[PDB]
C-alpha cells in the first residue's frame, strides 16, 4: 500500500477543469485548431519571463496580452470587447467527469484538499463555483497572494506554510510536466494526471504516481 | 550611437526554415515547430527557476519528444537527432550580412548572445558565414542562466566592459526585448514573420522589419 499524504494540492486549469469551452472559443475566433495550445504555452512562458525579470503581473492580464499576440500570428484583428468575451470562457469550464467522485473519496479518507492556481483569487473562486467543485476544498489558493507563479518554489511553499504541513507529507496532483517538476523540486510528493495532450517532462520529471484521471489517482492512493 | 550591439542568433540572424520544415514535415503539421519552440522556451525558464541549468539543446530534444505525440508520432532517437541536427545548418536571413557589414564599418562592436550552447552557436555562425562580423560570440552556457535572465545580458556587458546604457540588444523575440530592457539596455525589435512585441511594457526603443533596416536607422 501507498503511504497516505496528509495534504493534497491540486492544479485547477489543466487537472480539474476541462478547458474545452475556452479552447473552442479561441480556436474558432482565430480560425485554427492550433491556436489554443500555442496561446496557452505563450501565456506560461511570459509568466516565467515576468518573474525572472523581476516582476509579478496578474496572470489573466498576461493571458489577454498573449492572446493579442497570438491573434496577430493567426491573421486576426479582434476588438478589446471580443477578446474579453473569448477569454471570459475561462470562468465557465466544467469539471472533468471523474473529478467529483475522486475528491469525495479522498475527503472521506481524511486527506486535506486544497487548490493552487496561477489564476487570480477572484477568478479561481468563480471557476470552482461554476464547476461545482469549490465545496470540496479545505482551502483555495491563488499564487497572486505571494506574487510568484508556479513552478517557482515559493508558490508550493506558501501553501505548505499556510496549511502547516511539511513538504514530504504533501502530494501535488497535476496534469502539467512543469507543475510536477516544480513540486518535486520543492520537496513534495507528486501524482501526474495524464489528461489528453499532456506529457511528463523526461529530464528528471518522473512523478511518484501516474494515472489517467483524478479518480484513478484516488483509487491508487487508497488501494 | 551605441557602442555595442548584442544580437539574438536563432530568431534574428538565422532563418530557422530548415529546422521548422524538418519538424513540421516529420509531425505532419505546419504548426508543430511554433508549439515545440515555445515549449522549449518555457521549460528552459522552468529549469532555471527550479534551480538547475541544463544544456538548451538537451531541453530541445526532450520537449520535441513531448510534442511529437501530440501530433500522433513517436519518432526514433536516430530520427530526432537528424531532425534537430538541422539547427546546425541554418542560412542567415537575406538582409543580415549587409546590415552587419554596415555596422562593423561604423566601428560599432558586434557580439552574439544565444541560449544555444557554445559549440553549436559557433558551428551555426560559421555555417551561415556570419562568424567574422563579431568581436565576440556568447552562449548563456558560460553563465549557466538563460535569456531573459538579467545575468545573461550582464555577463556580456562585464566581459566587453561596456555600460548597459551604451549597449543595444537586437532581437526578434518580445521576451528577449523585455529582458534586455529590464537589464538596462537599449533595444531594437526586428519584426520577423510570426513574432510580436509583448504589450505589457515590452516596447523597444526602435523597431524595423530587418537587421539591415535596424542598421540603416542607427547610422542615418
Amino acid at each position: 500500500k501507498v503511504k497516505k499524504p496528509e495534504l493534497l494540492i491540486f492544479d485547477v486549469n489543466e487537472t480539474l477543469l476541462d478547458m474545452g469551452p475556452l479552447e473552442n472559443a479561441i480556436n474558432e475566433s482565430l480560425n485554427s485548431e492550433h491556436a489554443f495550445s500555442l496561446w496557452f504555452r505563450t501565456l506560461l512562458h511570459y509568466s516565467l519571463t515576468e518573474t525572472l525579470t523581476g516582476n509579478y503581473v496578474d496572470f489573466g492580464t498576461i493571458g489577454k496580452a498573449t492572446l493579442k499576440m497570438t491573434m496577430r500570428k493567426f491573421g486576426k484583428n479582434l476588438s478589446e470587447d471580443r477578446l474579453d468575451a473569448i477569454l471570459g470562457n475561462i470562468k465557465k469550464l466544467p469539471a472533468h467527469e471523474d473529478v467529483k467522485e475522486g475528491l469525495k473519496m479522498l475527503k472521506e479518507a481524511q486527506i486535506k484538499l486544497v487548490a493552487l492556481s496561477n489564476s487570480n483569487g477572484k477568478l479561481l473562486n468563480a471557476q470552482l463555483q461554476f464547476a461545482g467543485l469549490a465545496d470540496y476544498f479545505d482551502a483555495i489558493f491563488s499564487v497572486e497572494a505571494v506574487g510568484r507563479y508556479k513552478p517557482e518554489l515559493a508558490s508550493y511553499r506558501a501553501v505548505l506554510e499556510t496549511m502547516k504541513v511539511p513538504a514530504e507529507n504533501t502530494m501535488m496532483v497535476a496534469a502539467a510536466g512543469w507543475d510536477i517538476l516544480g513540486a518535486k523540486r520543492a520537496g513534495l510528493r507528486t501524482a501526474f494526471v495524464a489528461r489528453e495532450g499532456h506529457a511528463i517532462y523526461p529530464l528528471d520529471g518522473t512523478p511518484e504516481l501516474e494515472a489517467k484521471t483524478v479518480l484513478e489517482v484516488a483509487r491508487t492512493l487508497l488501494k
